[PDB]
């Protein structure tokens, strides 16, 4: 329930996080 | 409960993580 | 014990992140 | 032991952002 239901939206929450880093730095290289 | 409400603070910081990231993705390729 | 610290480690990483995005936003407006 | 482990994944996945963060703001700034 709850608990995992978190842990799960989290864990979405980080990789999309690290999307847009990745995505910043490309953009920072040109 | 103690768990499930440390869990949702950390959803709600990971939350405004993300949308200041994309300000500054926006701010830097718009 | 590991629980409880562990939310301890993590709420300090956001607090930390939080501050990055604010230097980088800082920087971006000069 | 399940949420321990998902908690350190966690850990791990913001240390990560702050290494990509201090990477961005050193390349702004630096």
């Amino acid at each position: 329930g709850e608990i995992k239901q978190q842990l799960a939206e989290i864990k979405q929450q980080l990789a999309e996080i690290k999307w847009q880093l990745a995505e910043i730095k490309q953009q920072l290289a040109g």
